[PDB]
């Protein structure tokens, strides 16, 4: 095996590789949203910049897990990255609702992995999850929730959406 | 002939002179729009500044072609500059739609001239058109398209137009 | 009609629109001279720069009139700008003599505009004509007179014209 | 359809979407190599950094194409990104030889895209391919060729590979 | 053969070797003229400086073509550089007329190379020719033409030539 | 003949003209070497830099001789520059041995030029050869001798040549 591997269970190794794929996929989904909102017949630059930032964030989440896999002496296994199923995202509100569901899905998967690591008594992995993932998932979910409420107050269509988009930019 | 003229076909020379007139005319049209939107009974300073910038831009497009004509050893021939046919432009949306059509008309004429120059194998002229005209025409057209979509979302009349105008300023 | 118009006679409104067109024509004429003197077989860069600056000055003159029309509550009506009477201006001396006659003709037109404003007792308009046009016009005429005398001493052809051109540049 | 689309053939729209997917795959392949060379039992940090930068470059290449698609008025259609053909790249030399073949294949694909744009007389697209892709592609291929020659001189295994890696870092 | 070579026709490779020789020859001609104008019995330092600069420029043109040859994977083949057509260049006017004919011949050879590249569908080579050579060649020809006109007006012999020479100092 | 000429023998004047051609030829040989080591299948950037510097140095030697010819009132006579005897220079060691032989050939020719000047009692020319050519000629030969010794110790091939090349860069 690895000259560095210690207390690193095989099911944690495989779970990291699935988590890497999930964050790459979320990144792809955000990239799709970002360029949709830059279409000339959509033109919501605030939404576009917000989702482009989320795409980069998810790509770093995946690269952090890859580094971690190498740090613990496991082996990275990259899988195909599915395309987003629907690539016409509709209104800015509908995209925020989809993003909120995507982030909750990632959180649930991260909480599953913390339970896995805690069951095999891997405190190094549980610490990584608490410091680098769990806290920012909860902050993303709260931020999107706040945004949905603000957008429904302002709009959510027409002049209200145009003004909400300007705050995002 | 010219001591400097080389590989410069007469039909390119004449086409440059027509293109010079077209951009002077577009500049005039934009100047007309700019001072319309500064009327006391219109008062859309954002629209006024946007069209005044477009007027100056078109005047430089024409002066660049005049310089080019002299650089290649052809002769500049200036023609009358027709007045804009309608000088009451209506709403800010209607002026953007007219501007979008004017810019597409200029683009089509520029693409015709690239085909002319390419047919007579004038790579110096095709390069000038690609570097200095074609790329900025496509960017103008995309910018105006974006603006029309934003204005329809915000307004396009009343408080929405007033707020869109403030972003333009 | 206009909520701002006061003591602004239709006489003045129409003469201002005619003066806008006149200064735009003069600017076009100066532009034609400027690029004539940049031809490879003329190559008089000082003359070209001088006439470039006169072309810019006359365009500001026209824009100050359009701003004035809107300030007083009149309506700007643009007319076709005629092609310059000739495209080929000959020597540096012949171009200066044409500009002198062009500025004297603009000056006579402004003096007529001042006289009709005085007849209509419009002190705001006579103030504008005195401060922003009649001064500049007399300065331009004196400057061109000086240059013609200097050019005739130095040249007006050959090495003298070459030397006098370097002073303009 | 699109209020901005002009002279943009469906041929080009579809090949741009295919090229977006291709550069995203190449970026994924480069990412796999980068983290392979950071494994504790490989430990080639210069190679890892080099392939990290190539992964970032290819992702910008893909994003410039998505921006271009929106600029011209086409529609971006994302496709699944395939998993890299292998996860385990062997020696530094074998990875460079794979990257050289990957860049040559991307280059052939871009030359085909240029040829179909020329056939459709789309000078805006041929300009984009010349300035932002074909240059960089030829530079990348030359650079990788140079490194393979240098690596073969120094090593390609043992102390030579260790030394050549320090130069990349 | 070459691990980097792609889409590079043997005809382009041979034409590049010939173009390298042509610019080396022109560099040599300008060097000759520069030192001719520094003879004690000629003493035209402005002309000397102008031709020295032209000499360096052509040498840099040759070296960019040699770099290009290596970048595409062709092989540089250096040929003899012919002695300049004259040892003594007569007047400043005659030297400028010689340089104008030299730059026109170089321009013509470049346009033929462009047409060759187009026929073989080599967009990377046509791009290089459009960006690094054709524009500077047209500017260079226009500059020399301007100078010949200025020197014919000033001189072309005697005090006028002396004064024109200070312009280029 | 020359109003400046004094104590300048036609023997010296002819020898100076041959020495100019000899240093132009050596410059050309170094240029060929420089771009040979930049080939993708050679890739020795240290040697390339070294020979490109040697190329510039020999060209300045030739121009210093052309200046001197004019200073003394002799007449520069330029001949063909022969093609380099080789187009491919083998290994780095083989290039250095050819450079060593070429620098000794130039030194021997300079020493004969010094003998000529001494024979005709031209102390100004013996002073030029001592202070600007002979000392720097002896330094170049010593430096190349040093390099040959260092490269034979390090290499002369493989990793040693790769490491030696880095001290040159
Ligand atoms: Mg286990
Ligand atoms: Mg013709
Ligand atoms: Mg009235
Ligand atoms: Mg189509
Ligand atoms: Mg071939
Ligand atoms: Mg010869
Ligand atoms: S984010
Ligand atoms: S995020
Ligand atoms: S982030
Ligand atoms: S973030
Ligand atoms: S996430
Ligand atoms: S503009
Ligand atoms: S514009
Ligand atoms: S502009
Ligand atoms: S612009
Ligand atoms: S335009
Ligand atoms: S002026
Ligand atoms: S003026
Ligand atoms: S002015
Ligand atoms: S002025
Ligand atoms: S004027
Ligand atoms: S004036
Ligand atoms: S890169
Ligand atoms: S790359
Ligand atoms: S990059
Ligand atoms: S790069
Ligand atoms: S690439
Ligand atoms: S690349
Ligand atoms: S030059
Ligand atoms: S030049
Ligand atoms: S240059
Ligand atoms: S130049
Ligand atoms: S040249
Ligand atoms: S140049
Ligand atoms: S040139
Ligand atoms: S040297
Ligand atoms: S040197
Ligand atoms: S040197
Ligand atoms: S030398
Ligand atoms: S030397």
């Amino acid at each position: 095996a690895s000259q560095v591997r210690q207390n690193y269970h095989e099911d944690a190794e495989a779970s990291i590789n699935k988590q890497i794929n999930m964050c790459l996929y979320a990144s792809y989904v955000y990239l799709s949203m970002a360029y949709y909102f830059e279409r000339d017949d959509v033109a919501l630059p605030g939404f576009a910049k917000f989702f482009k930032e989320s795409s980069d964030c998810c790509r770093e989440h995946a690269q952090t897990f890859m580094k971690y896999q190498n740090k613990r002496g496991g082996r990275i296994v990259l899988q195909q990255i599915a395309a987003p199923s629907m690539q016409e995202w509709g209104t800015g509100l509908e995209a925020l609702q989809a993003a909120l569901d995507l982030e909750k899905q990632v959180n649930q998967s991260l909480l599953e992995l913390h339970s896995t690591a805690s069951g095999n008594n891997d405190p190094h992995l549980t610490k990584l999850l608490e410091d680098e993932y769990l806290e920012e998932q909860v902050d993303s979910i709260k931020k999107i929730g706040d945004m949905i409420t603000k957008l429904k107050r302002a709009g959510p269509t027409g002049l209200g959406e145009y003004m909400f988009d300007k705050e995002l930019n």
